[PDB]
């Protein structure tokens, strides 16, 4: 009776268990898939998602939070089927993922109208189902905090204030967008501890990363495996340094893995150089063992993957 | 047989008859409708489109060309439903409607891959049906010819050269985008006579409009009713001037009417202010009568609404 789950009764936050806070069962461009269905294979997508979730569960993952929202091809019914086939705790979200402008629908519509969409998903349910959103996802990237990006951020703040769900962000680690997202959300009255500023693991600039944590928000070291953003070894070094400097209670770790994704960058022939070891279980194979043999106590692991998510959703 | 029609056998261009070259049965943002179905009412959308098309047919319209493509919510099955209900000849298109960047799908994809999508729709069919595209639609607006906009234009050229279908554009009448579209397409080897440069009726700058006509392309005086872009009377004066100057061989006229559109700008409360007399039959009620009492004969009306679309699709 707190965190809504796809295809299940809602759960208390104290019962979330070991959590992967940022993974995607499937990502696609809504307009492309609608216009050219021949490009997609739902059987393969389902197979890939089920296989990955099953392996995560074998490593002890109890809950997966999937920030696929408008602009990334959120499909609650696809998510339902994956849950059915695996028994995973899956937290679905609402929100809008844009880099520049909103869809034309939003021309001459207020921030209130946008927030209403989020509240609908949180209180009523997603895409005509009774599966409810457990959080709001927003984005900004290379283009910075544009007018429309800002509208979406302020709409997310309204939704959090009304429903108490936390906010997960996508940011670009190199241009201050994460710090700006946090600033705007907190100014709108969002509790800093209800914000996860995403993709900060894409940089080794620990001074910037600590600024965000210092202002009270979780920091997303959340793209493990995506070497094109930052290699695994450098991520590991950065994660280890943050832990040693006392930032464990702010750290969240994940892969941002896409069991299937439709962008051209994700073509199989680019995998070897861009993301050779990227999968939903890389941290069990590399990161966690690495931390443990570099003096990191098990209590820190519990904090990052259990306590922090519990707090985020409380 | 030459021009494919939705839900009908293809027709020869000589049988196209009185044509509205740019009208929309329904426009929506794909991602918004997919994520928040509660905002839409397909019954109402269907009724609106059927009612408008029936009135157009009563006034002698034989064929409607509907350039709703990716980015505007093309839905071939909705189009089929309207054809069945009305008996209209409906030409559907392929293409991409963007102002700034392509959907993320297109990250690291070639211009050829884009063209392949268009060729698929033209040669195989649209959205898994046997209804084929009869033209390619591209756009550019206030942001100008961005890198991604330019890719789409060049993709349209490949599609035209390969399949001979014509190209219809959306442009901004005030920033030279129409002229640039024409230049890029012709430089790629597209026959200027297979291009309609759209939304030129949004300006009363006849020197600009004539520049495009002189270069061999049709000029889209195609937003009659949309006063916020240019009021009916000034459009009429511009149209009449171009006709008196001898340009009826390049003129195409339409409303760009949307029987339903989901953008906030089109909320009913704004209609009286922005587009009070906008509908799919305005040119029958105002424009054509206006031209006639200004000495324009039935032959010129025939050239614009029958002969020009015939040539365009030949
Ligand atoms: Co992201
Ligand atoms: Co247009
Ligand atoms: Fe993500
Ligand atoms: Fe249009």
């Amino acid at each position: 009776m707190r965190i809504p789950l796809v295809g299940k009764d809602s759960i208390e936050s104290k019962d979330i268990g070991f959590t992967l806070i940022h993974e995607h069962l499937r990502v696609f461009s809504e307009a492309v898939r609608q216009q050219w269905p021949h490009l997609y294979n739902e059987d393969e997508e389902f197979r890939n998602a089920v296989n990955e979730v099953k392996r995560a569960m074998q490593f002890g993952v109890k809950t997966i939070v999937d920030p696929t929202v408008m602009g990334l091809g959120r499909d609650i019914r696809f998510m339902e089927k994956v849950v059915k086939a695996t028994g995973i705790n899956l937290v679905a979200g609402t929100g809008i993922y844009i880099y520049i402008d909103l869809p034309f629908y939003f021309l001459n519509r207020s921030i209130d109208e946008i927030a209403d969409l989020f509240i609908h998903d949180i209180k009523e349910g997603i895409q005509g189902t009774l599966n409810k959103a457990g959080f709001v996802k927003i984005a900004a990237d290379e283009p910075g905090i544009t007018k429309d990006v800002e509208k979406v951020i302020r709409a997310a703040a309204i939704a959090n204030k009304e429903t108490k769900v936390p906010i997960i962000t996508h940011s670009n680690a190199h241009n201050n967008t994460g710090l700006e997202q946090q600033r705007i959300l907190t100014e709108e009255g969002v509790d800093p501890g209800k914000i996860l500023i995403g993709h900060l693991g894409d940089t080794d600039n620990i001074d910037y990363i600590k600024k965000i944590a210092d202002k009270g928000s979780f920091i997303g070291l959340d793209r493990y495996g995506l070497d094109l953003f930052l290699p695994v070894d450098k991520r590991n070094e950065t994660t280890l340094r943050l832990i040693k400097d006392g930032y464990s209670d702010k750290i969240m770790i994940s892969h941002d893995y896409c069991c299937t994704i439709d962008i051209g960058t994700a073509k199989p022939e680019y995998k070897p150089k861009l993301a050779p070891r990227w999968s939903i279980t890389l941290i069990f194979e590399d990161t966690i063992p690495f931390l443990k043999r570099n003096g990191v106590n098990e209590e820190v692991i519990a904090t990052i993957f259990k306590e922090n998510p519990k707090k985020f959703f409380s």
